[PDB]
């Protein structure tokens, strides 16, 4: 088995906007994201692939269970907005969470809280305790640890409930998380008539992100002067690329190598 991972993003907005749902929710399998839910519809929503799957999860009660979130969430949020009295201005609380497993053994979680962008609070599991990182999440941090019991029930759902949920998940999701798409190559050079000669290599077209792409100068690995990626959200594709300037003296072989998880061993697409 390889590495699997289960997240989730709750955002929720103090100021009301029209159109827009003040409490907005995403869950995600590895990088594909599952799940939707919103404070206007109320209705956990399966998304992409998993819409065409039955039997995963009943979206009608974990409706239930995002309802229930929902409030707890944005009840946090208005005791940090009274905190400060900035009751009548615009203010955003996020929360992150998940677990991870691979070869089916746990092998990390967090769980985090940023207001306003900046961070405000997380559980760390190992103390076990919440750290706060804002004089108002004191407040929170005393809450959330009235009672003994909050803090190993906190524990317990990331090292416990977070990975069941995952390992649940998988049993239903695994050809949908393994897709392997290999990576197309294009290699470009450019130049003015005698000097620095750029060569860039481009791969595209794969899924899973994970990749290495580089350059190498008859063997040996080059620092790229610039490199860059992309992500189709649409079919679920990436790209990634780097660019390396050969001196107009140097002649050397240089090639482009794409290491992915599709392939049986990496690329080499020379330059000549
Ligand atoms: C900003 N830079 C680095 C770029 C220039 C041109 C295209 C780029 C694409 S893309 O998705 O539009 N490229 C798709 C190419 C696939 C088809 C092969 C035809 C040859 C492509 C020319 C090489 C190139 O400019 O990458 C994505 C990301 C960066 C690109």
């Amino acid at each position: 088995d390889g590495r699997y991972s289960l997240t989730y993003i709750y955002t929720g907005l103090s100021k009301h906007v029209e159109d827009v749902p003040a409490f907005q929710a995403l869950g995600s399998l590895n990088d594909l994201q599952f799940f939707r839910y919103n404070s206007k519809d109320r209705k956990s929503q399966p998304m992409g692939l998993w819409r065409q799957v039955e039997g995963m999860e009943d979206w009608k009660q974990d409706s239930q269970l995002q309802k229930a979130r929902e409030d707890i969430f944005m009840e946090t949020l208005k005791d940090i907005v009274e905190y400060y009295n900035d009751s009548n201005g615009s203010h955003v609380l996020q929360g992150r969470f998940g677990c991870e497993i691979e070869n089916n053994r746990s092998s990390g979680a967090f769980w985090k809280y940023y207001y306003d962008g900046k961070d405000y609070i997380e559980f760390n599991k190992e103390i076990p305790a919440w750290v706060p990182f804002d004089p108002a999440a004191q407040i929170t941090k005393q809450k959330w640890e009235a009672e003994p019991v909050y803090v190993q029930r906190a524990k317990a759902y990331l090292e416990e409930e977070c990975p069941a949920t995952l390992r649940k998940y998988l049993k239903y999701s695994k050809n949908i998380l393994d897709r392997q798409d290999p990576p197309s190559v294009v290699v470009t050079s450019h130049q003015a008539p005698g000097e620095k000669k750029k060569l860039k290599c481009l791969a595209y077209d794969f899924y899973p992100g994970k990749i290495d792409v580089h350059w190498t100068r008859a063997g040996e690995v080059q620092e790229p002067e610039l490199r860059g990626d992309v992500l189709h959200n649409g079919n679920g594709t990436y790209q990634s690329w780097v660019v390396v300037a050969v001196p107009p003296q140097d002649t050397a072989p240089y090639s482009c190598h794409v290491q992915h998880s599709s392939l049986a061993q990496p690329l080499v697409v020379p330059w000549e």
